[PDB]
């Protein structure tokens, strides 16, 4: 029974929840795409002044 | 983020404003067609006297 209570003492102390880490992978990935859309709309920032010449 | 920030600061000081420097272009080649006429104007004066002879 000792074993048994240290070994659940190592789980809860190193142990994640998956569980939260499913819905913030899911968050995440929708971050990193509009992230990515963010970052070709700053580059495209350049050519307006293009048209001015 | 400290080499972005030296970048971005060395842009303020030294980089133009172009959407200016699209008016200010147009101004000057209006102005350039003006004073070339000006200056035709001006070298016609002499021939005025001619008719006085």
């Amino acid at each position: 029974k000792l074993q048994d209570s240290l070994d659940a003492g190592v789980g809860n102390l190193v142990d994640a929840d998956l569980a939260k880490e499913s819905a913030k992978l899911q968050s995440l990935q929708t971050k990193q795409q509009l992230g990515v859309q963010a970052l070709s709309i700053a580059n495209q920032s350049s050519s307006s002044i293009l048209s001015l010449f």
